């Protein structure tokens, strides 16, 4: 099964220049916990933009250029990219916009996270047909101490 993992900010703002303005460690914390000891599917633009590898995970890069790191794994099409997974129970897709709008269609889940921010950005997530999937799991934050907007852990499921 493939899933995609996500933070929306207003009108399903994912970036602005090749980074994300917010710092919600709760939601990273979140991302953290979902993501461990599974593989993550990533673009190149957003493995630059991370710097490093995440540890305790399968990196896997998606570039047409030949790769240029071998603590990670570059593959060159999608088909590849889940071939590279082999047989594991979930595959998560950590974006970016190009990568998600690409995996949407094979998704059966979602995992996502809307920020109350407003952020003027240049990449967006996909738009999605909310009629296709159904909500599991829903849970909301008022801001804190350490975070600076309130959010929304989301689980949606493809009916
Ligand atoms: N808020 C969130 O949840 C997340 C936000 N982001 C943000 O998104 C933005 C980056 O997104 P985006 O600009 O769309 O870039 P992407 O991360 O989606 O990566 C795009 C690159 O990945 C390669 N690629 C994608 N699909 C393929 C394919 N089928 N075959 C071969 N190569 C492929 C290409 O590399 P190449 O050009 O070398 O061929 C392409 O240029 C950043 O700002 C990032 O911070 C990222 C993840 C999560
Ligand atoms: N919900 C969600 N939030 C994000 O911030 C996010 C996402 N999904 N999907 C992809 C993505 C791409 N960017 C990034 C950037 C940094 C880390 C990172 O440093 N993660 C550490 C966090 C450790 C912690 O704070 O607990 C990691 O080990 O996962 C991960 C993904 N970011
Ligand atoms: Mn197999
Ligand atoms: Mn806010």
């Amino acid at each position: 099964m493939i899933s995609l993992i996500a933070a929306l900010a207003v009108d399903r703002v994912i970036g602005m220049e090749n980074a994300m303005p917010w710092n919600l460690p709760a939601d990273l914390a979140w991302f953290k916990r979902n993501t461990l000891n599974k593989p993550v599917i990533m673009g190149r633009h957003t493995w630059e933009s991370i710097g490093r590898p995440l540890p305790g995970r399968k990196n896997i890069i998606l570039s047409s250029q030949p790769g240029t790191d071998d603590r990670v794994t570059w593959v060159k099409s999608v088909d590849e990219a889940i071939a590279a997974c082999g047989d594991v129970p979930e595959i998560m897709v950590i974006g970016g916009g190009r990568v998600y709008e690409q995996f949407l269609p094979k998704a059966q889940k979602l995992y996502l996270t809307h920020i109350d921010a407003e952020v003027e950005g240049d990449t967006h997530f996909p738009d999605y047909e909310p009629d296709d999937w159904e909500s599991v799991f829903s849970e909301f934050h008022d801001a804190d101490a350490q975070n600076s907007h309130s959010y929304c852990f989301e689980i949606l499921e493809r009916r």
